[PDB]
């Protein structure tokens, strides 16, 4: 996460961390608990490639990365079949648990939006995660989880932001419909973010409106953070996803 | 280059190496020359973003990088504006050098093929460049050009080796129509080869079949080399390059 | 610590970790506190060369490190005047603390043990910190302290082995007599262990008999770890450390 | 090397590289040749530790590194029985070729000093090697081998100088009576000119007054180079290479 700050512990009980085996159970992507069987990701996490899943593993929301270790093994894990690279879209992915987890208002599910939430500007998001805190600088140890309060840009504002400085034609369209952007030159997501959620509060109730996809690097001008636009793939969820 | 060996001196004489400024003028890409005033290469060597002339030029034909140098200036960078990825396609770029260069037996330009010449599976043809050697494997100095002969392969038959090992669907093509496929286990061009050609020899002549672009990695079980289609691109290279 | 575990929470009640500032207070070097106001490392850890007080802090005992830090301030930096080198040898320095710890079970001194008290070969002694647990191997997150029980070696021994598959002249010292060692293949201090104790327990009371100094790598064969020997040094601790 | 610039191709036809087997032939420090089967370098380049001969190489001068290699195999590694580090001293060794070198105007040895010579200051010296160009700068391809006149030093300025900015006692010697100190912060040898070279010219002929020893980084402020004394170790060399 880059500008914003570490979260009270009564925030984001849905934040979820990915591991992968190696010296140690090391974080390489965010994910949310959607259901207590279901964990939501970026497909650019575990995919395109078919994956050992006994190299795999969750942690549910810890304060600090690696203090309080309770690693959870993974049965399935489902990457959207349109899923090749962030860029081209389709960039969301599953993970089904061996068990269906305990919820408390510490740890519990997020909410889904409903397929109409557009998510304007204005709309108060948060992106949230244990990533770099700017270009190639990792999250310092104690590992915190971070916060940052993002502003929504409309998908064509950003598709122009992301044709200044660039030779690609102006009518090729770099920010796609499946996709959703926020940030500024203060408040981004950034590596190690990736797969994590995009929450906006609506009516009182948190939705997961992105999950953290891509970007050109994190805080860039002129390249807000993209999202894989959650309302999108919401047909594709339920099919595996109990509602 | 993987699984290649040096080139004789009397080898590909439209061969040239890319030069970005820095504590030398360094390799980052190759080129091939097909006309006195320009060089060919991929899109994704020189762009999508702006970058600065100054800081780029062209060597010609070297039998050891560095050695020899005599740097060319260039005066103008087009890249294909359908250009973001290499995945997405369009990866294909033009260098307009600032004087026409003298051609000899030793430095000459190679033949665009015909809109109608389809390399047929199993044809074998070359590609050349100083790349890495392997995985994450630099070229040892004295960084001798490298040659290796690879089999053309049909786009159905390395998309659907793109599929083997994969999550995305089997109808979800990864392998697109304005790209060609070379390679095996044993033979490749890898991180460095970028841009550089793939040259088949035709009823006696060279022509120019396609240009580094991408993979999965260098010399990868199912991942054969991706190469960006000359044919697919003849009009608009002949846009800019008299015929 | 090579070959070690973690430690029980009650035990090493003297450990320390050395902090230099940067983008987090990183763990450099272990120490022992030998006194409410003193701290007892390796000269090399802070010398030869003046540095920064400001730069310097220390951490009392931890179980994981950066976990729960409270950071104290170090008014002063006692380096051994004969210090130049670890291979020449008087590798031994004091931080003085700006304020005396409040001692408790959890956080206490180490003996020092008298100047008569010979260590005698193949006694039990226990070397403990946050080093490497093997060669270029750091310790993984969440950096439990470790501990590793080790035999005494005497010095004509360790010298002798550090000859073996040397061209140093049998009759040219290697281990001084300053110097102390201890460990095998299997049993070792590594890097980021430095300063740290090597403690043993004589007649029911635990004694600092070394400071974590040198060695060629980690647990190699006839490399045994090297330490300073505190007996030699008692009289220069006296000076600055009350009895 | 520091400052300087490229060697005439008619200049130190004695420089020697040491090379290390590994994915290739790779230049880890510099020697002299003092007689058609001897090369002479620095101790801590081959030791203390005993090596595999067969893992070694010598090319002899070259203008530029790895362009035109004929590797030498060396028969004997001969090292100062007083060598363990190059801070004590005895930084001095021998390699014995596998045959005797022909010798011309291009490739012939350097004059080793009488032992009477004292090289004040005043005296013009040259180092010369393909090391860092800077601290942690390497020497660009296409690897040049170059050369700065280093102004020499008295050995007690030097040591002065050596305990400015340190903790150690200004009556423990730290530039010892078999080394010898030259350069300035912008004429240094570095990383990779160890075992090379510092020739004076004295009554028209060139003598090695010094091996490429030590120092604390290179051109840094109060700390020149410090290099082997050749005088001291004559007798030394005289036991093994005919006058
Ligand atoms: C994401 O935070 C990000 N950062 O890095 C990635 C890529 C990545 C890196 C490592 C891994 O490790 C997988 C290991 C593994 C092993 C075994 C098993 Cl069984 C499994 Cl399942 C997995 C995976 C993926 N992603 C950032 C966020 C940027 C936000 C900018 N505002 N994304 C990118 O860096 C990025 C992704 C894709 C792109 F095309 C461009 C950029
Ligand atoms: C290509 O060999 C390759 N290797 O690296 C690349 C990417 C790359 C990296 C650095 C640069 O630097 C140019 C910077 C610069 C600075 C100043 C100026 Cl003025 C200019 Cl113009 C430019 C450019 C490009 N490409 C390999 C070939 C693989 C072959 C497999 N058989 N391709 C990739 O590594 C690759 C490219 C794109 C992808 F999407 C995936 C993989
Ligand atoms: C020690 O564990 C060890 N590990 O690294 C060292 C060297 C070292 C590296 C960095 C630093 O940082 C000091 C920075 C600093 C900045 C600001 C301020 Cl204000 C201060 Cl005071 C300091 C210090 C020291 N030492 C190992 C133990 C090996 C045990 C094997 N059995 N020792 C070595 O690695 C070693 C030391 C000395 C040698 F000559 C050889 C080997
Ligand atoms: C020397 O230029 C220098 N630079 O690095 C060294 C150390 C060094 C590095 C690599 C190797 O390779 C060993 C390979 C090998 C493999 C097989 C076989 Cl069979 C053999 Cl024989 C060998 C060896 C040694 N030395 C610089 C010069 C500094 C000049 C400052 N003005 N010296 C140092 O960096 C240095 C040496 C010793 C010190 F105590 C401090 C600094």
């Amino acid at each position: 996460i880059v500008g914003g700050q570490e979260a009270p512990r009564s925030k984001w009980p849905w934040q979820v961390s990915l591991r992968v085996h190696g010296p140690y159970w090391m974080h390489f992507c965010g994910g949310s608990l959607i259901h207590p069987q279901w964990v939501l990701t970026a497909a650019h996490c575990v995919g395109p490639d078919v994956k050992d899943l006994a190299a795999l593993r969750v942690q549910l929301r810890e304060q600090h990365l690696y203090y309080q270790d309770q690693l959870l093994p993974v049965s399935r894990i489902i990457v959207h079949p349109q899923f090749y690279t962030a860029q081209i879209g389709a960039d969301i992915a599953l993970l089904e648990l061996e068990e269906p987890v305990k919820v408390s208002s510490h740890v519990h599910t997020v909410t889904l939006p409903p397929a109409s939430e557009t998510f304007p500007p204005g709309m108060p998001c948060w992106v949230t995660g244990w990533g770099d805190v700017d270009n190639d600088e990792r999250l310092p140890p104690p590992f915190p989880l971070k916060q940052v309060k993002v502003p929504i840009m409309e998908n064509h504002i950003c598709d122009a932001k992301y044709h200044l400085g660039a030779y690609t034609g102006d009518d090729v369209r770099i920010v796609r419909d499946d996709m959703l952007c926020a940030g500024n030159t203060r408040r981004d997501s950034c590596q190690g973010d990736s797969g994590g959620p995009l929450v906006c509060k609506v009516n009182g109730t948190w939705l997961q409106a992105g999950v953290v996809s891509w970007g050109e690097g994190c805080a860039q001008p002129n390249r807000p953070g993209i999202y894989t636009r959650v309302t999108y793939y919401l047909d594709w969820i339920h099919h595996y996803v109990p509602k």
